[PDB]
């Protein structure tokens, strides 16, 4: 409704109806809108799985992890790593949905590597993990099955961009 | 965007992901602004024809509008009694793209009856031209040929009382 209001204004400055450059405009929010909400939704519907690929991708590359001393070592350990990636990716899809990081900033990566830090969980780690959820969450997103074709390139850089700070944030 | 960063602050709140019942309202939002440009492309594609279907209405009702000694009498006034019809349209047009009253009010509404005082312009047969208006452009909004299938009844309500408000103002 904020992007129709200020056409409004500008149709009426000009005392014209609506043009088909605006109509266009306002119909490319919408369609925007629309591709947005399936991406949070394919993202939300699939969050285990999305957590669990990156999870395994992770723990194949550094088996230290979850190997006796590691971080992640024991199953209670490393439950609550999938926990964590959990709580990154669920403020990732609250960005994509907003269209801005200020949730994600404030509530989830604004002291974050100060906590690990004060857990000895190694932060590099876990900005690997987010970095794997990141390629995980986007072929979920691009996948072109069950879904009207179209593009989401610009959708899926900004997605990118929110899993690329919040790894960039702990590292 | 501003129904999506709502949504967040409710789901961070519980500190879960967005549930399906939050998904579904957030999706017949996008609907809901697709609907409604439908409806404002609809009207302002067609605003000549509904201009004239109304004034074709008005003029075989009123006839003595166009007869000698009415205000809408020699094509030179049937032209400006046109030309106000298609403005009050317009308005109606920002009214429904803007989901609210306020432009059509300040800028169209407020005062109107008091110009056509003082010009002598019946303002009830304006009003009368205003509701056919109303009726040629909800057919026009209205036809299922051309558009996805589906209900738009409680946007047909909100530009009838925008054509209502807009009638009732100068009567
Ligand atoms: C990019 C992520 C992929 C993709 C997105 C895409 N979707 C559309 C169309 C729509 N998406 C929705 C969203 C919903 N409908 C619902 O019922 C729900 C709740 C379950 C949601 C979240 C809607 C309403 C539409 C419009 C109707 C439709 O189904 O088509 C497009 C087309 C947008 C456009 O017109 O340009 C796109 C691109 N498609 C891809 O190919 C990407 C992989
Ligand atoms: C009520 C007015 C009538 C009606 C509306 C309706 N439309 C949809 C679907 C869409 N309408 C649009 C709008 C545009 N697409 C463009 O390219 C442009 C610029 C020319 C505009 C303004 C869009 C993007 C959609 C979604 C994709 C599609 O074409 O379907 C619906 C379905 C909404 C829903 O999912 O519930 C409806 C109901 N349909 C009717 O039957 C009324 C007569
Ligand atoms: C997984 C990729 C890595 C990993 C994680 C790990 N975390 C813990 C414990 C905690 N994680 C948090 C994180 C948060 N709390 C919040 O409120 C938020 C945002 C809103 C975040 C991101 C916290 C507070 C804790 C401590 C309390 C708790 O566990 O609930 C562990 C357990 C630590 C231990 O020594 O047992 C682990 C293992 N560890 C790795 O090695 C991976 C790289
Ligand atoms: C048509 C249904 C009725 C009709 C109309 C009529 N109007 C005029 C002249 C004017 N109409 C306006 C109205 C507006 N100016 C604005 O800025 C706005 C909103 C932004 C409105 C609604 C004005 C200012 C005028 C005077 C200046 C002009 O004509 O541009 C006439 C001509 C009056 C005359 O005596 O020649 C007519 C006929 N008359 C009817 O009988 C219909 C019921």
């Amino acid at each position: 409704l904020d992007a129709f209001a200020k056409v409004v204004s500008q149709a009426d400055t000009k005392g014209e109806f609506l043009s088909s450059a605006q109509l266009d405009a306002l119909s490319n929010v919408v369609k925007d809108g629309s591709k947005r909400l399936d991406a949070v939704n394919r993202m939300t519907s699939n969050a285990s799985t999305i957590v669990a690929n990156a999870a395994r991708s992770l723990f194949e590359e550094q088996p230290q992890l979850i190997q006796p001393g590691g971080n992640a070592y024991t199953n209670r350990r490393m439950a609550a790593c999938l926990r964590d990636m959990e709580i990154i990716l669920r403020y990732v899809t609250y960005a994509t949905l907003a269209g801005d990081s200020s949730v994600l900033d404030d509530r989830c990566l604004n002291g974050l590597r100060e906590t690990y830090q004060a857990l000895g969980v190694p932060g590099g780690s876990v900005a690997a993990g987010v970095a794997k959820m990141k390629d995980a969450a986007i072929a979920i997103v691009n996948d072109p099955n069950g879904i009207t074709k179209g593009d989401c390139s610009a959708l899926v850089s900004e997605i990118a961009s929110y899993f690329d700070r919040a790894a960039a944030a702990v590292a």
